[PDB]
This record gives structure tokens, sequence and C-alpha cells, in this order.
């Protein structure tokens, strides 16, 4: 028993880092086969950040201007080209680390590992949820750009994010592995908003889940509601709108504890509308949106 | 900017983790040059938990009786001997991945990482903290005996503590690297009670200094307060005595905000006594307790 925001071993990513510097700019990259992959904003000055044309950034630079440095060896460069926001470094030496490995846009809503990195060396590892509004609440600094998001299945990583930017609300931007912005966002220093931060509310639920079964059990009430109903609280809130899909995927949780997930989207209702007047639950005194179902069910169970 | 509950990454740890099976317990092993470090009660059954003489229990047990299995092969054990709650299964094979690594045996307070494993694989990262009464609140089910704590300097990991066992209020205890449990918790399916949980003051604080280097000001107020001031709010809400020697350690975090001490004991004071009034800081509900001033200066810094 017991709850905690649970990141994946990143020993399989560790081996992937490596330090990307271009002119007076270093930032982290990941070195997966014979490329390594970084943002394309390694190019840039910081004056050059406010109307960055980067084909044109990229015309004068070639193949030796990329400094590749793994661990403190340094990688020779056969090749580059820009996909999307991303430089895709091609090297003369694969990764003897290269695990198995897929290149994954995932949804918001859905959750991942960071591994911070800073000179290509990892310096930490935290859990992260894509938020709804397309950024993500990490702890990064300069020098962090290149750190990478990821989930494991056994031994595969499925690499889902690459840290580009903060925004002037110190929240996070960044990309797939394909070099695609998540959201709306641009790698450039200009007027960037982030929309309305929404809670996932699958994952509170899933979350109450966890709870249930860790012995947490005071916010378990007598009422019940359907979806439209919840929905309508939902909406006050600004909690996602709960569908049909989002039911079947707690029903493994449902199934586990014998609560009906109706049931559990009226004790969310009451949270809601009462708060929890000084309470905790899983001992946090808000409500945690950082857990899908998926990891509710891989932390209880134990998957290695 | 942004304040995450980091985790150092795990990957110098993760090659030491093996899976040691004594008759039909199988639990986790550290294995750090050809040496095997294990829970002792590896060598129980179920029922043995309730009165155990492991001296006696131990008799009945050879070195071909500890299976030892790294990854997929298996480790030949020449000797074992328990050292205090700790079995020390010496293999003839050295582990190839030892990184540099020392025992240290943490204050309370004190925080260090976990990596939760089950058949000596792996399965997740999370910070911890060591909590005043010797108890840990991690997320730990059966078959993570034998996971282990620990903190990096750069290269040479210190382990501090490895799982024993959940005490029936489902908080976790342990011991230290050389078998000596945190607290004064014994490893017997008995009635053990944990003492109060009082809260890290000088975490609290560092915590309060990390919400203001990221924007979070909101709680700063016009007032200051004296140690003893503070102390007597401090004992009334069960948060530990602050003492000279927690200013000190505050003071590079101080000096960098321009914040005294005792005004940020004044601040603290006044959430202690009033609440949050509904507000959050560093997108927490409640007052943070598991960051401790190094960790608020390592994380700010980048301390790769
Ligand atoms: O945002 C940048 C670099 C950039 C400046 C202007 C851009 Cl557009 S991208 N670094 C950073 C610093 C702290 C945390 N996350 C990222
Ligand atoms: O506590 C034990 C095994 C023990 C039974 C009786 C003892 Cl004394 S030690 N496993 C466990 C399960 C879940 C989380 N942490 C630890």
């Amino acid at each position: 028993s017991g709850f905690r925001k649970m990141a994946f071993p990143s020993g399989k990513v560790e081996g992937c880092m490596v330090q990307v510097t271009c002119g007076t700019t270093t930032l982290n990259g990941l070195w997966l086969d014979d490329v390594v992959y970084c943002p394309r904003h390694v190019i840039c000055t910081s004056e050059d950040m406010l109307n960055p044309n980067y084909e044109d950034l990229l015309i004068r630079k070639s193949n030796h201007n990329f400094l590749v440095q793994a661990g403190n060896v340094q990688l020779r460069v056969i090749g580059h080209s820009m996909q999307n926001c991303v430089l895709k470094l091609k090297v003369d030496t694969a990764n003897p680390k290269t695990p198995k490995y897929k290149f994954v846009r995932i949804q918001p809503g859905q959750t991942f590992s960071v591994l911070a990195c800073y000179n290509g060396s990892p310096s930490g590892v935290y859990q992260c949820a894509m938020r709804p509004n397309f950024t993500i609440k990490g702890s990064f600094l300069n020098g962090s750009c290149g750190s990478v998001g990821f989930n494991i299945d056994y031994d595969c990583v499925s690499f889902c994010y690459m840290h580009h930017m903060e925004l002037p609300t110190g929240v996070h931007a960044g990309t797939d592995l394909e070099g695609n912005f998540y959201g709306p966002f641009v790698d450039r220093q200009t007027a960037q908003a982030a929309g309305t931060d929404t809670t996932i509310t699958v994952n509170v639920l899933a979350w109450l889940y966890a709870a249930v079964i860790n012995g947490d059990r005071w916010f378990l009430n007598r009422f019940t509601t359907t979806l439209n109903d919840f929905n309508l609280v939902a909406m006050k809130y600004n909690y996602e709108p709960l569908t049909q899909d989002h039911v079947d995927i707690l029903g493994p949780l449902s199934a586990q504890t014998g609560i009906a997930v109706l049931d559990m989207c009226a004790s969310l209702k009451e949270l809601l509308q009462n708060g929890m007047n000084g309470r905790t639950i899983l001992g946090s005194a808000l409500l945690e949106d950082e857990f899908t179902p998926f990891d509710v069910v891989r932390q209880c169970s134990g998957v290695t």
C-alpha cells in the first residue's frame, strides 16, 4: 500500500543523453542509433529567438559546427537535417546503449516521465502529464532543453516529448520526437499565452480509486449521478467532460473496488461542491489529476 | 522555473538490482561488488514472521538455498552471513555495473530516492523523506522488500535505505545498508505502531523559498518572528522545533531571495494559524515537507 507520483526508471534514457553545442548555445540531445535529436533552437543566439528564420539560420551551419559529446567522448557528425522543430544530427557511431524505442505523440491527459538534463548529464527524474491546454508543469532551467519525456512498456521506451521552451507564465512547451509542437506553441520568443488549464477528470477518478484501494475512503458517499448530471458540475469547475470511453477505461478500477464509476463521479461531485474541509486524500489537500487509470493499475499491481 | 518532487536518475541503482529467492520467498537484493544485500526475512515463511528466531532459521540454510538471479543469469553464492537485519550473500562474480558507492545512515528529515522493485526488476522511482518518527510514506507492495533508497553526489551513490516492512497503518519501515532499522521497528509480524508524524519545519521553509524563487509570493507578509516565538506555534501544530542550525542551513536560500529566515518563519506561522484559504503554493494545497534546503538549491541550480 501507499501511493506515490512514481516515475519510470530512467536508466534506459540516461544512456541516450548527449550534449549538443552550436556556437555558444549548449543543450541536450537524444542519441538513438546513429542519430542525435535536439531542439532546432540550438542554432539560435538569444537575439535570434525574437524573429528566427530557421531555414536561413540553418544554411550558415555545417556538420562540423554541431559539437556532440557523449559523456566525455566526441561524436563525429556526418549529416544534419531539420524535421519540423527538431534537428537530426547523423553521427558515425550508433549508440551502443540504444534501447528498444518508439516515437509516440501522446494525447492530453496522458502522463509520462521526464529525465531533466543539463550539458547532456541527467540531474533528476519526475512524473508529468500533458495538460489539456498542451503545456506541461515541469521543472526546467536554462540548459534543460533537449530533456525528454517517455513511457516504458517492459523494455521498450516510447519517447513522447522533448523540452523546448518556458512560456512567460512559467509553464513548459515542447514537441514530440518528430519536432511537432504539442499545442499551438512556436519556438519564438514572442507573446504565447496558454489556454485554460482544465482538470483531467478521468485521472482524478482513477486517483480516487487508488485512494479507496489504500484505505482513504472518507469521501465515499451514499449518492450516485449520471454522465450528463456529473458533467454539468464538471463544466462549472473547469473539469474535462467525462465520456463513456473514460468510464470504460475506469472499468478495471471499478471492478477491483466494487464501486461503480458513476458512484465515484457522485463522490467527486460532492468534493467539487464542498471541498475537502481540511482533510487529505492520499496525503494531498487537492484533487490530483496526474495519474491515468493505467498508472493506478500499474502502481497498484507492480508492473516491472 | 517550476518545482517538482524530483528523484535522482535511477540508472546506477538499476544495475545493482537482483532477485533473491529462498524457498518460496522472493524479494529484491542489492548487488555491489561480489556481495548481494537483501532483507534477512527472505528465509521466513508467512507463519515464521510471527515469532522469528533468525539465528535458528539461518542454521537450516546453506549457500545453495539462496537463489540469486541478475536479469536472467544465475549468480553462484560462495558464502552467507547475517549482519543485523540484512543478509550478505557473497557471490563469485563482482557486479560489472557497480558504481562508486557508500553506505550512509541518514537522519530523519533527510530525503532520498527509492527505486521500487519486484523480482529484482525496477518498476518505478520516487522521492521520499525519512519521517521524524522513522517511517517512510512510500509505495511498496508484496515483493518490494529489498528495494533501496539512495542519494547521488555526481557519480557516487549513497545507499541509505532498504525496504523491509509495511506496518498495519500502511506506513513503511526499513533499515540502513548495515541492517539496522531506522526507528524502533523490528522485522516481526507483531503490534508495531509508529509515533507522531511531525512536520519537518526546515523542509517547509526551504519549499517556501523555492515557491518565492518561482513566483508564488502571495504568502509573504509584513511580519517577522523570533526562534522561540515561531517554535511556540510550531509546537502547537506538531512541527519540529527549528534550531539555529536549521537557520544556518537555510542561509544560502535566504541570501538568494533576500528574505531573512525569521521573516519566512513569520510567513509560515501565518500559514499555520490561518490556512491557505483555498490557495495553492507550488500547486500544492498543503505545506510540503519533503524537500530539504539542499534539494531546493540543487533543483533550482541544476546539479547534475
Ligand atoms: O525557453 C528557453 C530557451 C528559449 C528562449 C526563447 C525561446 Cl522561443 S526558447 N529555455 C528554457 C529555460 C527554462 C526552462 N525551460 C526552457
Ligand atoms: O511487510 C512485508 C513482509 C512482512 C510481513 C511481516 C513482516 Cl514482520 S515483514 N511486505 C510488504 C508488503 C507491502 C509493502 N511493504 C512491505
